[PDB]
C-alpha cells in the first residue's frame, strides 16, 4: 500500500478566535478523535508538527509581518494599531491568545509533510490543520494569517519542477494563485463559488501572467453544486491538467466548506462526493500532500476529513461511527455520511460543459 504520514498537534484545538467567530480550530481534535476511535492510527504514522520558525515562514512572507504576529497580543493592541490596521489583523483575522503558536503549528505540519515527500519517505502527507489559502505576503486576510500552502510548495519546488494545486474548498484559493501567478513552476486550480462572493477572485478569464499565463486555472461556480455535476467536470478537468502539465507532486486543500448544511457555504455535495476529488487525485500515483481548509458546521468537518484519511489510506470504513469523545456532535443519525438537502442548483448542464470547454481550450495553449 501507498504510506501516510499524518500531521497532528494535541493543542491545535485549543485555540480560540472568539466569541462569535466562525472558525473552530477545535473541529481539527474532532477529526482526530473520530479517525482515531476508527481504528486509522494502525495504518499510518502520526507526527506533531514542529513549530514553524520566523526563518521557514519568511521563505514567503514578509520579515516586518512575521514579526508583527510573533508580537501582537491581546494585551498590547492597543499599542500596534496603526501595523494592525497594516498588517490586517484585529477584524476577520482577529487577535487571538496563542496566535503565533497556532501559525507555527498549522504551518509546521505542512512545511513537514513536504519535506517527508521530498526525501520520498512517504506517498501521501496530510495536515488537516493547514490549507490557509488567503494569506497574502505581507497581510492577513480571510481568517488566515501564515499561508502554509505556499510555503509548502516552496519546499517540493526545491525537489521538483513541476508542482499542481488542486482546491477544492468553496474560496477561491487566492493567496497560493497569487504567490505563483508569474510561474509556469506551480499550476494552481481552484474550483469555487464566483460572483459577489468572498474573496472576489478567480474569474474564468484570470489565467495567469508573464511566464505564467495558462498556469492559473479558475472553475467559476453557483449555488447548489452537487456530487453528480462536480464529479463530471472534476475528473475531465485535472485529468486533461495532468495530460498537458505533467506535474511531479501535487497539493490539495481539501476545505470542507464546500459541503452540503456548511454553515457558511451554499455548496450541496455529500462527503462522499468531495472525498471522490481525493480519490481522482490518488489515480495519478504522484506525492501528494493533502491540507485542510475552510467548513463551519464542524460535525461534518470531522466525518469529511476523517472519510478523506480512510480514502488516502485505502481503508474502508463502516457509516455506522464509532462511540467518540464527541458522539453527541454526530446527531440525530450517528452516521459518517451525510445526505444533500433539496436546494437547486443553479449550475445547469450546459453552464458546467461551456466552462469546462473554455477551461480545455487554454489547457491546450500548454507547449
Ligand atoms: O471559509 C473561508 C476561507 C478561510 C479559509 C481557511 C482555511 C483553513 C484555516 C483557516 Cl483559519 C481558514 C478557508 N476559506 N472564509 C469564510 C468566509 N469569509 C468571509 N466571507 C465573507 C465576507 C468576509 C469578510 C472577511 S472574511 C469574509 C472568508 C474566509
Ligand atoms: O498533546 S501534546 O503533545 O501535549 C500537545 C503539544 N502542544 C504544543 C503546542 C506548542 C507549544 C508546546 C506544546
Ligand atoms: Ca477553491
Ligand atoms: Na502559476
Ligand atoms: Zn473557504
Amino acid at each position: 500500500k501507498k504510506k501516510v504520514c499524518y500531521y497532528y498537534d494535541g493543542d491545535i484545538g485549543n485555540y480560540y478566535y472568539g466569541q462569535g467567530h466562525p472558525m473552530k480550530p477545535h473541529r481539527i481534535r474532532m477529526t482526530h478523535n473520530l479517525l482515531l476511535n476508527y481504528g486509522l492510527y494502525r495504518k499510518m504514522e502520526i507526527y506533531r508538527p514542529h513549530k514553524a520558525t520566523a526563518e521557514e515562514m519568511t521563505k514567503y512572507h514578509s520579515d516586518e509581518y512575521i514579526k508583527f504576529l510573533r508580537s501582537i497580543r491581546p494585551d498590547n493592541m492597543s499599542e500596534y494599531s496603526k501595523q494592525m490596521q497594516r498588517f490586517n489583523v484585529g477584524e476577520d483575522c482577529p487577535v487571538f491568545d496563542g496566535l503565533f503558536e497556532f501559525c507555527q503549528l498549522s504551518t509546521g505540519g505542512s512545511v513537514a509533510g513536504a519535506v517527508k515527500l521530498n526525501r520520498q519517505q512517504t506517498d501521501m502527507a496530510v495536515n488537516w490543520a493547514g490549507g490557509l489559502h488567503h494569506a497574502k505576503k505581507s497581510e492577513a486576510s480571510g481568517f488566515c494569517y501564515v499561508n502554509d500552502i505556499v510555503l509548502a510548495i516552496l519546499e517540493l519546488l526545491k525537489y521538483h519542477q513541476r508542482v499542481l494545486y488542486i482546491d477544492i474548498d468553496i474560496h477561491h484559493g487566492d493567496g497560493v494563485e497569487e504567490a505563483f501567478y508569474t510561474t509556469d513552476r506551480v499550476m494552481t486550480v481552484s474550483f469555487h463559488k464566483y460572483g459577489e462572493y468572498f474573496p472576489g477572485t478567480g474569474d474564468l478569464r484570470d489565467i495567469g501572467a508573464g511566464k505564467g499565463k495558462y498556469y492559473a486555472v479558475n472553475f467559476p461556480m453557483r449555488d447548489g453544486i452537487d456530487d453528480e455535476s462536480y464529479g463530471q467536470i472534476f475528473k475531465p478537468i485535472i485529468s486533461k491538467v495532468m495530460e498537458m502539465y505533467q506535474p511531479s507532486a501535487v497539493v490539495l486543500q481539501c476545505g470542507a466548506d464546500s459541503l452540503s448544511g456548511d454553515r457558511l457555504g451554499c455548496f450541496n455535495l455529500t462527503v462522499k462526493g468531495h472525498a471522490k476529488c481525493v480519490e481522482v487525485v490518488k489515480t495519478f500515483n504522484l506525492p501528494l500532500l493533502m491540507l485542510g481548509g475552510g467548513g463551519y458546521t464542524i460535525r461534518n468537518v470531522a466525518r469529511c476529513w476523517t472519510y478523506e484519511t480512510a480514502v488516502a489510506l485505502d481503508c474502508e470504513i463502516p457509516n455506522e461511527l464509532p462511540y467518540n469523545d464527541y458522539f453527541e456532535y454526530f446527531g440525530p443519525d450517528f452516521k459518517l455520511h451525510i445526505s444533500p438537502s433539496n436546494m437547486t442548483n443553479q449550475n445547469t448542464p450546459e453552464y458546467m460543459e461551456k466552462i469546462k470547454q473554455r477551461l480545455f481550450e487554454n489547457l491546450r495553449m500548454l507547449p
